[PDB]
């Protein structure tokens, strides 16, 4: 045949700060797309890169201001609304990605880049936030979960208006999973940062 | 024949404070490209000229964010998201250029324009930079170091995934070449980047 001409993705082990596991539909089957966030000194601001579509921002935007309503339940700084600017980059630039199933995965690399904690790479997220913290149920739930048991996933965080659709999943795949069934923001952050700081907090 | 029409493109020789050498592709061959970057007083802004697309756009500025997080390993002044403009220009200015393949030469015009360190000439290089280092494997390699081998660069710098094309180009091509494979962006700006400034510092 020749050179190989693709790459299988595949998870990552090793939990990174300010970086967290999202899971996409396209019409090919379902990818996995890695969102990473940068905070560094300025004087607030947020810029968001990648070729991202209007309802990702707005989820974007919805998942800062929950986290600058909550500001010490999650141990952020007293005042990153004014003296930091952060950037939402989602890899890899020159494709067009849209859609809000992205909440909680944007509101946990927030958190984790914002407040030194590391976030665990081995647990794909999906689902949608609200301004209060809801969790929001979303679609196309049996290719995410399919090409995230296909990358050596084995922990998935769901909402709990989804599991009416679990019935729908081959046997296989639903043997390989551990679902965890969400129905608030909190829970998801308590879930997947680690208890412990790492890196100097950001001035 | 008469007239020449197409003047070829030339390689330099000297390190060059803000400048550094990339390669493209066009659908009748490669082609070498030089950005430039100047980085005078001022208050914080980013001008990028020389009709850029939208994802080379934002090429610039995570290369940037990443340079303003990692801001003492390279000895760059601790404070230019206030200080110093940057302006980005990519001659020629008729030409319109665009897609994320060069990251890694933004990355270095702007690291060697702000720390006032030369960036040497003779080494083209290429790859698309994400925001927190981790390089991105990149298309059209053959044409690119084509290109490279016939206007007279032989070390080429390039992304560690694009080991297997390699297998493409002649053998007395990849014999010329001096092929560096790198994963992260600490090692092409160490690569890169001579020591010892020869410029005043802008503040
Ligand atoms: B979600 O709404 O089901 C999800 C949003 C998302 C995923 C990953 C990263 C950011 C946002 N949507 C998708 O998977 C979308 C397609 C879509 C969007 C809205 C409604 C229905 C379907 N995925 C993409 O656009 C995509 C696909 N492949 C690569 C990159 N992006
Ligand atoms: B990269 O995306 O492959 C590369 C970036 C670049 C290189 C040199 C100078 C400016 C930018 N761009 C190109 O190779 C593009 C073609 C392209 C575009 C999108 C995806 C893949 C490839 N070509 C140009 O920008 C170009 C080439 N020659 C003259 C003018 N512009």
């Amino acid at each position: 045949l020749g050179i190989p001409r693709y790459r299988p993705d595949k998870a990552e082990t090793e939990p990174q700060v300010g970086t967290a596991q999202g899971l996409a539909w396209t019409p090919v089957g379902g990818t996995l797309l890695t969102i990473e966030v940068a905070a560094v000194p300025g004087s607030g601001k947020l810029s968001l890169t990648g070729q991202l579509g209007e309802v990702m921002k707005e989820s974007a935007q919805a998942a800062l201001t929950y986290l600058r309503a909550h500001t010490q339940d999650y141990g952020l700084p007293e005042d990153f609304y004014n003296k930091v600017d952060l950037h939402v980059h989602v890899p890899d630039g020159a494709t067009p990605k849209d859609g809000p199933s992205a909440g909680i995965t944007m509101a946990t690399a927030i958190a984790s880049a914002l407040s030194r904690r590391p976030a665990r790479m081995d647990i794909a997220m999906t689902g949608e936030v609200s301004l209060r913290g809801k969790v929001m149920p979303i679609g196309g739930v049996k290719e995410k979960l399919l090409a995230a048991h296909q990358a050596g996933i084995h922990k998935i965080v769901l909402p709990k208006d989804n599991e009416a659709q679990l019935e729908e999943l081959p046997k296989e795949v639903l043997e390989g999973l551990e679902i965890k069934l969400v129905e608030d923001v909190g829970e998801v952050l308590e879930y997947l940062l680690l208890p412990e700081p790492t890196m100097p907090p950001v001035v």
